[PDB]
DNA sequence: AACCCGGAAGTGAG
DNA sequence: TCTCACTTCCGGGT
């Protein structure tokens, strides 16, 4: 099960909120509330020890390349989605 | 500190 | 066996 997946799905359950969550949703801006409670989720998801937010990010920097996520500048733990899940699956 | 960066190489899963 | 999508490690930067 993919990163960029596990992402929307926690930020389509404000279950999560604490975790994750959108700043502003019209623009697919995100907000990783507690990074290394949500590393935490990410090594649980994948049935994995030793995950940590500094390697959960690494990941998330690949996405930069794909064009799926970027980085908010100079805006500590805020990220954009640059596709939906429909246009990442093309 | 606590986070952010992207190259290089390693690896679970299917 | 082979590929994929990360994972692991690193030396930096902010």
């Amino acid at each position: 099960r993919l990163l960029w997946d596990y992402v929307y799905q926690l930020l389509s359950d404000s279950r999560y909120e604490n975790f994750i969550r959108w700043e502003d949703k019209e623009s697919k801006i995100f907000r990783i509330v507690d990074p290394n409670g949500l590393a935490r989720l990410w090594g649980n998801h994948k049935n994995r020890t030793n995950m940590t937010y500094e390697k959960m990010s690494r990941a998330l920097r690949h996405y930069y390349k794909l064009n799926i996520i970027r980085k908010e500048p100079g805006q500590r733990l805020l990220f954009r989605f640059m596709k939906t899940p429909d246009e990442i699956m093309s």
